[PDB]
């Protein structure tokens, strides 16, 4: 769910969930569209596209839970679907972490109307 992935993402990469990666660019935040501005954007998108097989699942509110083994998440056994969901968030946070470097404020509460473009998953 949201309070695992925020805390998640707050953990790898020092800034809070909301409002760093819940408004950037054209995919992280609500739905997508578009080509992803840059390689933080990218994440959400392959993010997104990884939410996007799970549809019988709801990532957004169904819990799991992971640990750290020093410092490496580890998603920790529960129901088929939190496994799944797990694997799609810790990966997301990785890729977050991997790209500090470009993260760029320009980005943050970018308009709709410049999301131009067509990415399939």
């Amino acid at each position: 769910s949201l309070l695992e992935f925020g805390k998640m993402i707050l953990e790898e990469t020092g800034k809070l969930a909301i409002p760093s990666y819940s408004s950037y660019g054209c995919y992280c935040g609500w739905g997508g569209k578009g080509t992803p501005k840059d390689a933080t954007d990218r994440c959400c998108f392959v993010h997104d596209c990884c939410y996007g097989n799970l549809p019988d699942c709801n990532p957004k509110s169904d819990r799991y839970k992971y640990k750290r083994v020093n410092g490496a998440i580890v998603c920790e056994k529960g129901t088929s679907c939190e496994n799944r969901i797990c694997e799609c968030d810790k990966a997301a946070a990785i890729c977050f972490r991997q790209n500090l470097n470009t993260y760029s404020k320009k980005y943050m509460l970018y308009p709709d109307f410049l999301c131009k473009g067509e990415l399939k998953c």
